[PDB]
Order: structure tokens, then C-alpha cells, then sequence
């Protein structure tokens, strides 16, 4: 009832801006759950970005990497869209550095240098997920070729579902130790690419962890997040749009507002 309307919304937002939604929400308290087009297939965009970032804690957990080591990259030609790593260039920054800043600004340049060098590429990007358990998630090219969103190209795409599932796992689960789910949180909660997506649909006194993806090309935009409300268990959403033309652009307000919908659904 509260779940058949909940739908009836979504169904009339995505008719209203000519597009396709893909939702999924969890209550971790209560395990309740909402779903739309969530096994449904979304290119990523962007939004993987938190998820290796997460790689990269798992492997300095495993005392593979050093959080605080250098990484140097004075030479590279920085990818379009590498705000932070273009400001330290002369000088490396350190590993967690720059994963944070993968996330939480979606740094090109910090994504694709973490990519090359500590985590073997998509392919590598891929297995980890896996390793979690996650079958639907797919890397398949690099930066800034991953955000061509060509609608039925499977490349570089998830579930709105396998998406949600993802990051309760590494957020809330025990995938990361207390010490690196911490720092790991933190990063998510610092995200500064989504105050018009998830966040806007939450009360100002809700903490969110996102990363959002906006490809840029068929109006294929996406968020997640983990927030965690006052008197309450945390909630994931997971928040996946596209749309019909290559030219469509993205809606931000049709991202807020089926996260407002979805988060009624699971309370
Ligand atoms: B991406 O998918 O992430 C991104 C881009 C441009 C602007 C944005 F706001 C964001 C985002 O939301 O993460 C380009 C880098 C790709
Ligand atoms: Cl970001
Ligand atoms: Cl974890």
C-alpha cells in the first residue's frame, strides 16, 4: 500500500521528465526495503568513484598500501575534471589524499592514477566488487570514456539494487575494519557534489555520506548515499537516471524527489 504508491510516484516523475529511474532503499533498523527498475541496468558514471575508494582502504587495511604514502604524477597530462590533483601536481599526494579526493570531488586524474597504479584497472575495480559479493557491477573503460551512457551499451554499468546493497556492505557491513570504516565514512560524508541530489531530501539535521555520478550525455545522472537519521538506524538510497535523447540534461530536482519518495517507502 504505502509501497504501490511509492511506485505509482516514481512511475509519473520518470514519465514527467522523459527519462528512466532506478531506485533502491534500505532501512537498516527495520529491514524494510523499496525498489524500482532496481535490478535494472544504469551506467555508473562517476558514482564508482566511491567505491574505489573503498578499494583502496581495503588494500591499506591489508597492509598492502600506506595510507599516507607518496604518489608522485609530475609528468601526466591530468584528465578533464581534476580539480585537487591539479593543485598538488608539483608535489604528489598522498594515497588516501588522493582517493578522498576521487570521491569527494570526482577527480579524474586522482581515479585514473589509482586505477593504473594500485588496483589493476576496471578489470581490478570489477574483482573487488566481486570479492564483496556484488554480480551486477561492471568497469569496463577509463576515465572520461566511461560516461557515454549509449543507451543498451552494458559497459561501465550497475543496478540501482546491487548499487544500494554495495555500499550498505562497505559503509555499515564488515568489509573495512572500525579503524578504516571510520575514515572510509568520514570521505562519504564530505562529499561536496551533492547538496542538490539525496541531500536535499533529507532533514538538515540527517548526516549523509554520497558520491554522485553525472555522465554528462543522455541525461544519465545518479547518487548514493548512507545517511543516518537522529533517533534511528542509518538508510541507504540509491538514486539511477537516464534519458531518452543524447542531448537530454541531467535533473537534480528529479533526483531529490525520488529520494524523498523512496525514503517514505522504507519508513
Ligand atoms: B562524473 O561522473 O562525476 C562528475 C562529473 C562532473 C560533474 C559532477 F558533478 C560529477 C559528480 O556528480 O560526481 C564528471 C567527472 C564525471
Ligand atoms: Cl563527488
Ligand atoms: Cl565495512
Amino acid at each position: 500500500n504505502k509501497s504501490d504508491a511509492a511506485a505509482k510516484q516514481i512511475k509519473k516523475l520518470e514519465e514527467d521528465f522523459d527519462g528512466r529511474i532506478g531506485v533502491f532503499a534500505i532501512d537498516t533498523g527495520s529491514g524494510n526495503t523499496f525498489g524500482y527498475r532496481s535490478d535494472e541496468r544504469f551506467p555508473l558514471c562517476s558514482s564508482f568513484k566511491g567505491f574505489l575508494a573503498a578499494a583502496v582502504l581495503e588494500r591499506v587495511q591489508q597492509k598492502k598500501l600506506d595510507i599516507n604514502q607518496k604518489v608522485k604524477y609530475e609528468s601526466r597530462d591530468l584528465e578533464y575534471h581534476s580539480p585537487i590533483t591539479t593543485k598538488y601536481k608539483g608535489s604528489g599526494m598522498t594515497l588516501g589524499d588522493m582517493a578522498s579526493a576521487a570521491l569527494q570531488y570526482s577527480d579524474n586524474g586522482a581515479t585514473n592514477i589509482i586505477m593504473e597504479r594500485f588496483l589493476g584497472g576496471p578489470e581490478g575495480m570489477t574483482k573487488f566488487m566481486r570479492s564483496i559479493g556484488d554480480n551486477e557491477f561492471r568497469l569496463d573503460r577509463w576515465e572520461l570514456e566511461l560516461n557515454t551512457a549509449i543507451p543498451g551499451d552494458k559497459r561501465d554499468t550497475s543496478t540501482p539494487k546491487a548499487v544500494a546493497n554495495s555500499l550498505n556492505k562497505l559503509a555499515l557491513g564488515n568489509v573495512l575494519n572500525a579503524k578504516v570504516k571510520a575514515i572510509y565514512q568520514n570521505w562519504l560524508k564530505g562529499n561536496t557534489t551533492g547538496d542538490a541530489r539525496i541531500r536535499a531530501s533529507v532533514p538538515a539535521d540527517w548526516v549523509v555520506g554520497d558520491k554522485t555520478g553525472s555522465c554528462g550525455a543522455y541525461g544519465t545522472a545518479n547518487d548514493y548515499a548512507v545517511i543516518w537519521p537522529k533517533n534511528r538506524a542509518p538508510l541507504i538510497v540509491s538514486i539511477y537516471t537516464t534519458r531518452k535523447s543524447k542531448d537530454d540534461k541531467h535533473s537534480d530536482k528529479t533526483i531529490a524527489e525520488a529520494s524523498r519518495i523512496a525514503i517514505q517507502a522504507i519508513d
